[PDB]
């Protein structure tokens, strides 16, 4: 098992602090999550641990993060040492992992768009269902199936999408985060039908897609038209699933 983000490392945090789109996805994700006081939380594809750590700061009781990258987990562990917080981390490929516990909330910000096959997409959703209490929920952030590179690039928002190539029944996109120097990565755009089948066959009886929450203050702080591609050719979507 290999990890692209072993070569990205601290550049990912640089991206989160410069990219115009990051504030929108953070707001949208916490809108979906809601109150976390007292809840047990599993943060999948956790990176340096941003969401799980913020969730702990907002009141969570137990927070575990999982990422495929040894480098990203080293950074996540370093952040928890700096702040003295109780987050625990594990290096795993979520597509192949065994349950680590039963959680009230699974957060998966930029997990499912790294599944490299529909088989692995379906395995990830099964792993998530097996990690959830019956009254729990999954909150996810992923690639909108309806994105099309022909309808405009996302470089100005922080993600330069290089191409769009067929990959089984979906598409693979090679991309760069807008950092200095740019950080290469690749992701997958699976169809809405394949997502919804993966969700149902994993045992989730309810799901909802959530469009990113752009606000008046975001519009005011950029030139006119800045957000047109973001709004009219969305690369990102939220997703909430319940057992
Ligand atoms: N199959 C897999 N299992 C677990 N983590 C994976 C994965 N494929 C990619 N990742 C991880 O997914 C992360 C995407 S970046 C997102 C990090 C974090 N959720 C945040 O939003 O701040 C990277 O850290 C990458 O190593
Ligand atoms: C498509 N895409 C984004 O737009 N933003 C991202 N931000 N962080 C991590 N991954 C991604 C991603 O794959």
């Amino acid at each position: 098992t290999t990890a692209r983000y072993d070569s990205i490392g601290g550049l990912f945090e640089d991206f989160t602090q410069s990219a115009a789109q990051r504030a929108i996805e953070v707001r949208t994700i916490f809108h979906m999550i809601g109150d976390v006081s007292g809840k047990s939380v599993l943060d999948l594809a956790c990176g340096f641990g941003f969401f799980g750590r913020e969730i702990y700061r907002r009141g969570a009781a137990k927070v575990v993060g999982v990422d495929i990258s040894e480098k990203m987990i080293e950074l996540a562990r370093e952040e928890s040492r700096k702040y003295g917080d109780p987050l625990e981390f594990h290096v795993r490929d979520v597509a192949n992992m065994e349950p680590l516990g039963q959680f009230d909330l699974v957060n998966a910000a930029w997990l499912f768009n790294y599944a490299d096959s529909v088989e692995n997409l379906r395995k990830m959703f099964k792993v998530v269902r097996a990690s959830l209490k019956p009254d729990g929920k999954l909150v996810a952030y992923t690639v909108d199936p309806d994105f099309s590179l022909a309808k405009g690039n996302f470089a100005k928002y922080g993600v330069n999408v290089l191409n769009e190539r067929a990959w089984g029944p979906g598409y693979r996109h090679d991309a760069e985060f807008v950092t200095d120097p740019p950080s290469q990565f690749s992701f997958y755009r699976w169809s809405r039908a394949d997502y919804e089948s993966a969700i149902a066959d994993a045992g989730f009886s309810h799901f909802e897609w959530q469009k990113p929450l752009l606000e008046a203050d975001d519009i005011a702080t950029h030139p006119p038209g800045f957000w047109d591609v973001f709004q009219n050719n969305c690369l990102q979507t939220g997703l909430v699933c319940k057992p």
